[PDB]
């Protein structure tokens, strides 16, 4: 596949999953990718995006939760790695559901490819 | 101008913007929209992004640190609305800064248009 | 796997990878959703992306060349499907690129889904 | 204001609106930065990004289109500006449309900000 998969403790690249909230239909969801080991954020290398999918049970079909793409890499008129704005890629994803299913994050490194990691969602 | 304003006390579709964090340049800064008066999230009626722009101190252009995207509003194979899966519009960018500036956010309503709104990041 | 397959003429949600041009690694690539059958595209039901991958041969990792979101579905203020104005799922990608290597095409169904398709690009 | 205003014949970085097409009740429209002057695309200084927007004629609100990325910039594992691939910055966005509007089309570079062009829809 083209979704490399690995240990989120050896490997920079793999987006974690953190579930923050799940009770009373709101759920609070947060996906990191370097929680364990900081990945670079140059301007020749970054993670570019994360994009988080949830599969209630029941449901035949996952539906996109949403994406966060970051952006700013230290680019400026004065050169590369010169700006100071450096964007972080953990995003937080909150949302209502109304039953328990999977969550999938897929994430985006500009030289080392796509990644993605699976949680179960747990609501009460 | 096609980027609509208001007094987010009065007006749902204002995307307002707090720092929770500021501390040696790591920052994180939450973007919402419907913060005092709630905006619809229905598959017909949503808000379906919020994007914002960072512009340092001394910097001739602005940069744009993130886009977040709510991609859930109901729809399913048996009807809109019926999925239980609505993704809020709330963001939090989190993103290294070493001066001081403006922050713009910018939002879109399925419906009602383009919004923005506007704070000054102080460190 | 979530990136489901299937034959384009007989499966409307596939991706269809067409390349256009490859002249002196000056490519064209159109990506379109429901070019064998129809999908619809409602305020309800509709395909809100298609997102590009190449490979190079030689290289280790993919790039994703582009993503083209589709985002009006004919919804206003007088109601879903009044506004007339309906994006189609079709997208061209033009880019520069010096080996032959394979594309790999991603699209979302609002309600039916994630999808995939392959096309091999020979320079 | 953010968005950068100039004539496309001398600044680099306008997107510039070409209307191609208008049948069967769809109408194809070209975005695209550099047109008569090109703009770089290396690993460090880049388009980003053009987005769409519409506003249909006796509409109180303006509508988004689309919007296309440019993800490939030469990045690899062998360094900066050494993959091959480049993505141009030239979207194509094909849409239905009953009534004449504006168009309106924003774009973003890395290092030189946010900018916007406009034009008529007749039809
Ligand atoms: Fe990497
Ligand atoms: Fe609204
Ligand atoms: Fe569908
Ligand atoms: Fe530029």
């Amino acid at each position: 596949e083209l979704f490399q998969t690995a240990d989120w403790k050896k490997e920079k690249h793999v987006p974690v999953i953190e579930v923050l909230r799940a009770e009373g239909g709101v759920v609070e969801v947060k996906v990191s990718v370097g929680k364990e080991i900081p990945h670079p954020n140059t301007t020749e290398h970054h993670i570019a995006w994360i994009e988080l999918v949830f599969q209630p049970e029941g449901s035949k079909f996952p539906y996109v939760v949403g994406r966060a793409e970051f952006a700013a890499h230290g680019a400026s008129v004065d050169g590369p790695n010169t700006s100071g704005v450096y964007t972080d890629p953990v995003a937080v994803f909150a949302f209502k559901a109304e039953k328990s299913g999977k969550l999938t994050a897929f994430s985006y490194c500009n030289i080392h490819g796509l990644w993605m990691g699976e949680a179960t969602l747990s609501l009460e």
